RNA sequence: AAAAAAAAA
RNA sequence: AAAAAAAAA
């Protein structure tokens, strides 16, 4: 209930994300969807990130 | 809880798709996905292993859908 | 529980704190809010920490 | 469920295996046993593997 | 569940006794466990931090309890 | 069900275990007592591992 | 398989 | 905060 809001938040207006893993890799993409347990990020492909391996979900912009 | 775990795998093993699994410590995989539950997936190449979902930190596919 | 009511006062009173994550890295900010699974830290943006990924939540300063 | 069967079959069939831990140290042996969170690990010694820090069991030669 | 380590981390509280708290990632913390519950320990140095359990690998007292 | 019976028997019959955690440190000594979270292992002192930080447990004689 | 880097925004 | 070492019994 702050999960849920902020990552749809950032589907619908489309924003550019940077998430950060537990080994320190950045992804770059857009939040295409996201359930309970993964989120879909879409650039080049649509890669399944499972949310175990993230750290951060950093908005580009505000 | 499963509604976009399980199409995305479902997808990629009913189609056959090659896929990239890395995993948390950073050792890309790559085969197909032979079949998967809640808790593991089946990683056919060479060998068909067993892969803890709870060392995966993402599914690449190879090819668009 | 003791994790609510220690990051609400972090809030409640705007404190600095440092995030250390599993990984040792140190994230500055302050702690806008949070729920069961993650904590929004603010600075030059309000990104959200899992706290799965976090180890310690430091204060900059003592509570008080 | 899938994990049961595969480690059962590797288990009756007394395949050597790989089992990779998410450190990356590859331990080899033949399953002897296993449960819901650990996996018994037969080669010098039998030793108690727990499956969440366990990345992958490979089998060394195809099943059948 | 917590019959072991309630009492363990209850024992260290109630008697002050100084802790080295090694993290999963090597890293030693020091302190006093001022409290803790299911998913945390509050730990009292310099300052009063909060630890997750998950990140974790072991308590150990400084003096034989 | 093998966790359980695994690790009583290395504690009754007071056997010196190697425990590796998942960073590769090697911890020594013996299971004093366990739960369902944590194994209390005694050497020159009694120290709690979390057995999520826990990749295996060998005994030292079969 | 480093009895363990108060910690690589 | 290495778009990522088929993998340091």
């Amino acid at each position: 209930s702050l999960q849920d809001p902020f990552l749809n938040a950032l589907r619908r207006e489309r924003v550019p994300v940077s998430i950060y893993l537990v080994n320190g890799i950045k992804l770059q993409g857009q939040i295409e969807s996201f359930d309970q347990f993964v989120i879909l990020l879409k650039n080049t492909v649509s890669q399944m990130v499972y949310k175990h391996a993230i750290s951060t979900v950093v908005p580009s912009r505000p």
